[PDB]
C-alpha cells in the first residue's frame, strides 16, 4: 500500500453510483477543498456492512456541515452497487444513499490503500480521513467482524479540523 | 512500511518499560498470550497531546481489566523519560502513578515494525494496535500527530472483537 500520514492520499478513478442513483466515474482528487472520509466495506448485500453504510448514510448533513465528503467502496461491481441502492432498507437492501458507492473491481484501490485482504480479494473495513490538501491524517482497519462508529469518524474529522486552526 | 498486518500474528518486540510500579522491566508482547492487548505509541514524552491519553488509559485500566485485555503504551524516548514523566506532578503537567506500562524504543524499530515511524522525524504517529488472545493482530488506528485517540472507542472495539471471536 502507499497510503502514509502526512502524505497525499492515493489518488483513484472509479465508477461510483452516486446520491442521484446513477453512475459517475469520480476520483478523489475531485474532492480537494474538502476532507474526505474514504471508507472500504467488505462487499455487496451482507449484513454489518449495510449497517455502516446506511449510518453513515443517514448521518451525512453532520459531515457536509464540516465541509466533508463521505464516499464508501467495495470491490464490487457498479452493478452490484446499483442493486443493492435499488434495493429497500426493510427487504435488506440500502435503499436510497446520501453519500457516493464506489465500485473497485480490478482491486487496484483497495491495495493501494493497504486493505486487500490477498487470501479472498475483499477489502477488510478500511477507513481514511484526508484533509481538504488531499493529506491522509488518519488511518483505520477493521478486521472483518467488527463495524465502524460514526461518533467517532466524527469526532476525528472535527479534531483534525480544529488542530489545523493552530499556527 | 512494518510487517503490521490485519489477522496475521502481531510483530513481536522486547524492550524495557517503566512498570506500574515505577520499576523497570524488559517485556514482550509474546508475554500477554492468552489477552488481548492494546498496544499504542504516543510520539513524544513531556509533550501535551499524549498525557490526555496515556492518563485516560491509566485511569481507566481497570475497564480493560474486566475484558482480560493489557493495555501497554509505547514511544522512541528512554524508559529513564518516561519514569521522570511519571514522577512528574500531575499538576506540573506530569503523568503521575500510572496503571500501565509504558514501553521505550530508542532503536526506532518497534514503531517501524508497526508501519507508525514518522521517518523524517525518528518519533511515531499515534499508532493503535488491538491484538486477540493468539497474539494476532485485529484492529490498526493511526493517527496524525496532532489528535488523540479516544478509550471509548478502543473498548467498543475490544469488546466487539471479543464477542465475535465466541459467536459469529
Ligand atoms: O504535544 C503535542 C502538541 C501540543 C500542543 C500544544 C499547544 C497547542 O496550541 C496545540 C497543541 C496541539 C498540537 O498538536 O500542536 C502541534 C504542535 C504545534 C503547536 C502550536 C503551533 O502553533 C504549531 O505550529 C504546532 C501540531 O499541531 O503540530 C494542538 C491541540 C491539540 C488538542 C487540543 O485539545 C488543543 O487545545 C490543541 O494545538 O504533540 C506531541 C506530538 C508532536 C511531536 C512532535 C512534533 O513535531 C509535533 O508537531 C507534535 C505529543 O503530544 O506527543
Amino acid at each position: 500500500g502507499n497510503a502514509k500520514i502526512g502524505h497525499p492520499a492515493p489518488n483513484f478513478k472509479a465508477t461510483a453510483v452516486m446520491p442521484d442513483g446513477q453512475f459517475k466515474d469520480i476520483s478523489l482528487s475531485d474532492y480537494k477543498g474538502k476532507y474526505v472520509v474514504f471508507f472500504f466495506y467488505p462487499l455487496d448485500f451482507t449484513f454489518v456492512s449495510p449497517t455502516e453504510i446506511i449510518a453513515f448514510s443517514d448521518r451525512a448533513e453532520e459531515f457536509k456541515k464540516l465541509n466533508c465528503q463521505v464516499i464508501g467502496a467495495s470491490v464490487d461491481s457498479h452493478f452490484s452497487h446499483l442493486a443493492w441502492v435499488n434495493t429497500p432498507k426493510k427487504q435488506g437492501g440500502l435503499g436510497p444513499m446520501n453519500i457516493p458507492l464506489v465500485s473497485d473491481p480490478k482491486r487496484t484501490i483497495a491495495q493501494d490503500y493497504g486493505v486487500l485482504k490477498a487470501d479472498e480479494g475483499i477489502s477488510f473495513r478500511g477507513l481514511f480521513i484526508i484533509d481538504d490538501k488531499g493529506i491522509l491524517r488518519q488511518i483505520t482497519v477493521n478486521d472483518l467482524p467488527v463495524g465502524r462508529s460514526v461518533d467517532e469518524t466524527l469526532r476525528l474529522v472535527q479534531a483534525f479540523q480544529f488542530t489545523d486552526k493552530h499556527g
